[PDB]
């Protein structure tokens, strides 16, 4: 109910999907080097296979469904440190809503994946990408 483009994006990253991650991306007017950098987080879930997928799953549900939760603040934060923090900031930050090792342990070989996988510029396109996201009238309306 809250922001439904957000979780139509994440279902289709998180799963893996191709063909549902470009047809929401070209909704909110994505640009080539946006769908490269979503493609390129996309690979990191595919790369860590099913269980992670269901664990960042988990993770992204504790958070939405939070006490302290437009997208959520706390979201767009666990978005914005799982894409600039340092390994150890985005971590810190999940052990706030979820601090099962397993669940922790996880996140960190996502974030490393990301960090390794995505150029400075992936990891700008993929910011600018989730601002249309977080403005798109699929977000607010």
């Amino acid at each position: 109910e809250t922001c439904p483009i957000f979780y139509d994006v994440f279902f289709a990253v998180a799963n893996g999907n191709e063909l549902l991650l470009d047809l929401s991306l070209t909704k909110v007017n994505a640009t080539e080097p946006e769908r490269t950098a979503m493609k390129k987080i996309q690979d990191c879930y595919v790369e860590n296979g099913l269980i992670s997928r269901v664990l960042d799953g988990l993770v992204m549900t504790t958070i939405s469904s939070s006490k302290d939760c437009e997208i959520c603040p706390a979201v767009k934060r666990d978005v914005d440190l799982f894409l600039t923090g340092t390994p150890d900031e985005y971590v810190e930050q999940v052990a706030q809503y979820k601090a099962l090792p397993v669940v922790l342990e996880n996140a960190r070989i996502l974030k490393n994946c990301v960090d390794a996988k995505m150029t400075e510029e992936d990891k700008e396109n993929a910011l600018s990408l989730l601002d249309k996201i977080y403005t798109s009238p699929l977000c607010l309306e």
